[PDB]
This record gives structure tokens, C-alpha cells and sequence, in this order.
């Protein structure tokens, strides 16, 4: 029998790996419960790590690799920037190589493109997007009655952050705020936010709209907070650890929407953080969630991939994926099978020392208070999105 081999081409080591490694403990978690159970094709999955030290370009020459080594399928979810370059090179060798095509199980790469412009039928991403993120995180804040009128965008000048506020002042007058000011910076550079800080104070906002993560939210919340700023962030990221003690003073009242929340699912979605402590020494947020969630409805796939012959065939495996349905911890997870955007719940969330689990080690945690539904949550198929059917 052909062992399935899934490579993880992510940030793995050194200071700029907080987001890779997190992708990391959760693929681990996941592809090591389904090793528990006996793996796929009567052999155990093997996973395949390569360390991408070089962005895009670091990608390129390592999916190269990935796929000279056996890899059948592909997982990354840490930068756009490397996603839009590692789907790319997938959909152009899977056009030269007919019958072994290789899958990009995408979990956590959220620029619109990735389902639009560049929706192939070898990508599916598990993870939300720029406007499944931001759609909910303002709604729900509009449901709770604490989104006020004045809103700021400041986000990182790349692929993924320019949809972030392309999708904010698009919603702004449905939803109801006004974009007061806007800004793009460079990205994972800058080490003092004061002067954004203050550009922001200018603009006498209620909410702070940011798609920012790493250094770009954690400098950001430290500068807010030296700064006593009042205004809340409505984020997408914030949940990452370190930036609840960096808040401070301020933590109190800051916004993020994710797939999960350990208290937003009665029992099941406490189950499952109190086990994914257990195996990884950390309770689960920011980027971990998607990534095990997707990688339980993929599982659910493999389950239900005929039995042939021995053989691993990666177009069977993306029917099924399209086809599968799961039940997670925060409920049902499915496959778009126009865009392979996949559909769950969103969980928007405030920071309040009423968390039962808490962050940073702080007496705040996340807390939800709206739940949005799968089918409220996935956004309309992209214009720009066209698929190629088998084949
Ligand atoms: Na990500
Ligand atoms: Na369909």
C-alpha cells in the first residue's frame, strides 16, 4: 500500500516562527489522531516538515521538495503571501502532471484570492477569509449594540491586510460605521506604533478595525496601551498569545471573531480545549482551531474514499473532501464545492475577566456572545471565483 505523505511547509524555527509553530501543534494534534486510529490506506500518515525560512520565495523551492520527497498534498496557513505562491506552483504542476495532481489543504492563508482570482480545484481552504472574518466581527458587534459610528482601519500593506480594508469600507454602510481614517503600513517591521497610535486618537474612533498579527498587533496593543486609548479593536487575530498582557490596562472590551471560542459549544467545545491542552501544553486559540477543524473534515474524507487498489489517488480524495461533513467541537464544518471555501460557525468574542479560560496568564479572557451560524457566516461566492471540474 502507498503511505499518504502530507508535508508541512511553514515557519518552523527562530524568531519569526510563533505563527508557523501553532500550525504546527495543531497538525501534530490532528494527523496524530488520525495515526491513532491507523493512519490512511492501511499505513500510517507520514508527516513531512519543511522549515520555510524564505517567504515566498523559501516556499517555492520547498514545495519543490515536498513533492521530489512523495508528498501528495501540501498544508500551510501562515502568510497569503506564501499561499498565493504555493497555490500557484500546485495548480501549474498538477496541469503537467495529469492523474498525480497534489492537493493544497490551505489552513489559515485568509486573503479573498486564495477562493477567487485563484480558486483551483486542487486548493481548499478550511480557515475564514478577509470577509467572513470581518463581516462577523462588525455584526456581531452591531447585534451587541457596542459598535459605534466612527471606525478607524489600519492593517499591513500585503495581499491580505489590503483586503481586510477593502472589505471594511465596503460593509461600512450596511453595517453602519463610518471609515473615518485609514492606513496601510509595512509589514512586520515597525517597532514603535505610537505615531499610528496617535493617528488613530486623531480620528476619534469607537472601533479600531485590524486584520494585524504578530509583532503587528502585539506592538500595536502595547502602544494603545501606553497611550491609554479608548477606542476597542475589532480584530481577527487578537487571540494569538501575548497580546492580552500587552493590552494591559486597556484589555478590557476588545473584539475578535474565530471558529471557536472553549465556552461558545456547552460541553463539546470544552471537551475538546481541555484535551488539546492535554496533548500540546496550551489551550486553543488564534490560528489552531481551523487548522484541526479542517483537518477533521479532511479526515472525514479519507474515511470515505472508496478502497482500490492500493493506490492513493488526490482527485478521489478532493470529491470526498467535498462531499464530507463533520461534526467539531463548535458544530457543523462542510466544503463549498464552487470555491472549496469551506463553511462553519464564527464566535465573536470580547475580553472580559467573566472568560472562563484566560489568556496571557491575565485576569481577562475571551468571552463569547455571538455565535453566527455556517450559514450566516460564509461569505457569497467571489465574482472573480471559476473552478475547473474533473477533468
Ligand atoms: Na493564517
Ligand atoms: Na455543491
Amino acid at each position: 500500500a502507498e503511505p499518504l505523505k502530507i508535508a508541512l511547509v511553514e515557519t518552523l524555527s527562530g524568531p519569526q516562527a510563533s505563527t508557523g509553530l501553532l500550525y504546527r501543534a495543531a497538525v501534530l494534534y490532528q494527523l496524530g489522531k488520525i495515526n491513532e486510529a491507523g493512519g490512511f490506506n492501511g499505513e500510517k500518515i507520514q508527516i513531512l516538515e519543511y522549515d520555510n525560512q524564505g517567504g515566498p520565495v523559501g516556499a517555492a523551492d520547498r514545495v519543490k521538495a515536498a513533492i521530489a520527497d512523495g508528498a501528495q498534498i501540501i498544508v500551510q496557513g501562515s502568510s497569503s503571501a506564501v499561499a498565493g505562491q504555493i497555490t500557484e506552483d500546485v495548480r501549474k504542476y498538477n496541469l503537467r502532471n495529469k492523474g498525480k495532481e497534489v492537493l493544497y489543504l490551505n489552513l489559515g492563508a485568509e486573503a479573498l484570492e486564495l477562493t477567487g482570482s485563484k480558486c483551483h480545484f486542487y486548493h481548499f481552504r478550511f480557515s475564514p477569509n478577509a470577509a467572513i472574518r470581518f463581516k462577523t466581527v462588525a455584526q456581531g458587534m452591531k447585534d451587541k449594540g457596542i459598535l459605534g459610528e466612527r471606525a478607524y482601519s489600519i492593517n499591513q500593506n500585503y495581499s491580505w491586510g489590503v483586503d481586510v480594508e477593502n472589505t471594511v469600507v465596503a460593509n461600512a454602510k450596511e453595517i453602519g460605521y463610518e471609515v473615518v481614517d485609514k492606513t496601510l503600513h509595512e509589514v512586520n517591521k515597525i517597532q514603535d506604533f505610537s505615531p499610528y497610535v496617535a493617528k488613530i486618537q486623531a480620528a476619534n474612533v469607537d472601533t479600531v478595525f485590524t486584520g494585524n498579527w504578530s509583532n503587528d498587533l502585539l506592538l500595536l496593543m502595547k502602544a494603545a496601551s501606553g497611550a491609554g486609548l479608548k477606542a476597542k479593536f475589532a480584530t481577527s487575530f487578537l487571540d494569538q498569545p501575548g497580546n492580552i498582557g500587552n493590552a494591559g490596562a486597556i484589555a478590557e472590551g476588545h473584539i475578535v471573531s474565530t471558529p471557536f471560542n472553549p465556552e461558545a459549544n456547552g460541553e463539546a467545545s470544552m471537551a475538546f480545549a481541555e484535551d488539546y491542552k492535554k496533548v500540546t501544553g496550551h489551550y486553543p486559540s488564534y490560528v489552531e482551531p481551523a487548522a484541526v477543524f479542517g483537518l477533521q473534515l479532511f479526515g472525514e474524507a479519507l474515511k470515505n474514499v472508496k478502497p482500490g487498489e492500493g493506490k492513493i489517488n488526490t482527485t478521489d480524495i478532493a470529491l470526498a473532501i467535498e462531499n464530507a461533513s463533520v461534526k467539531t467541537p463548535m458544530g457543523d464544518y462542510s466544503m463549498r464545492s464552487d470555491d472549496h471555501q469551506a463553511k462553519f460557525p464564527m464566535v465573536v468574542q470580547e475580553v472580559s475577566k467573566k472568560a472562563r479560560i484566560k489568556a496571557d496568564g491575565t485576569e481577562y479572557g475571551f468571552l463569547p456572545f455571538k455565535t453566527f451560524t455556517g450559514d450566516e457566516s460564509i461569505d457569497p461566492v467571489q465574482e472573480s471565483c471559476s473552478m475547473k471540474r474533473p477533468g
